[PDB]
């Protein structure tokens, strides 16, 4: 048995940024703070303004990254789990969920904007990170790309669930994983977009 009256229940996601790529810059920029966030992940009730493509989303414990594709909030099932993400009107149960893919998907946040997926075949991509960092990525194979700059692992920490982007700025794929030796980041994992327009399908 357990005393049911004192179980507790997971928080909601809580978007507390994004990644601006509007301009001919990308920033960071923080829309929630600490104190904010975990009593947003408490009642899942959301007021704030969403903007952008890539949001900066946290769990109690964990910031990661998240990304608008096709009118559809994308991350790593990894990350978020099936949590509910907050919003202005409650929490939002996810529209998709795949352990299998590492996939999880909300309703897109109103005043979010969607990338849409690359039909452009192009292996020159760019991965964005949580710091903002556009680094350039070799594709290598269905799911998989090279760093053309290794980097310690940390450097990538807090990117799960941001896009890799083709050279007209669509959507390749959701990163998921580094691929490590010795603590250094030579290559990435990630959820290719046609796996994402296949669970938007059927
Ligand atoms: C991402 O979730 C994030 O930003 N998290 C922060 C806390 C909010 C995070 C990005 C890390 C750079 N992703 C992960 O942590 C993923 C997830 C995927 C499911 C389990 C974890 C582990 N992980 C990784 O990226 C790991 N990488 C690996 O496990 C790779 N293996 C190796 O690097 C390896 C294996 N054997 C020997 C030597 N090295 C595998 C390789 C095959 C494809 C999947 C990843 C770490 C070690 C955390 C980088
Ligand atoms: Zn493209």
């Amino acid at each position: 048995g357990s005393h049911m009256a004192s179980m507790k229940k997971k928080g909601s996601v809580v978007i507390v940024g994004r990644i601006n790529l509007s301009g001919d810059t990308a920033y960071a920029q923080q829309t929630r703070g600490e104190e904010g966030c975990q009593e947003t992940s408490q009642t899942g009730r959301d007021k704030n303004q969403v903007e952008g493509e890539v949001q900066i989303v946290s769990t109690a414990t964990q910031t990661f990254l998240a990304t608008s594709i096709n009118g559809v909030l994308w991350t790593v099932y990894h990350g978020a789990g099936t949590r509910t993400i907050a919003s202005p009107k409650g929490p939002v149960t996810q529209m998709y969920t795949n352990v299998d893919k590492d996939l999880v998907g909300w309703q897109a946040p109103q005043g979010s904007r969607s990338l849409t997926p690359c039909t452009c075949g192009s292996s020159d991509l760019y991965l964005v990170t949580r710091h903002a960092d556009v680094i350039p990525v070799r594709r290598r194979g269905d799911s998989r790309g090279s760093l053309l700059s290794p980097r310690p692992i940390s450097y990538l920490k807090g990117s799960s669930g941001g896009p890799l982007l083709c050279p007209a700025g669509h959507a390749v794929g959701i990163f998921r994983a580094a691929v490590s030796t010795r603590g250094v980041a030579k290559a990435v994992d990630f959820i290719p977009v046609e796996s994402l327009e296949t669970t938007m399908r059927s």
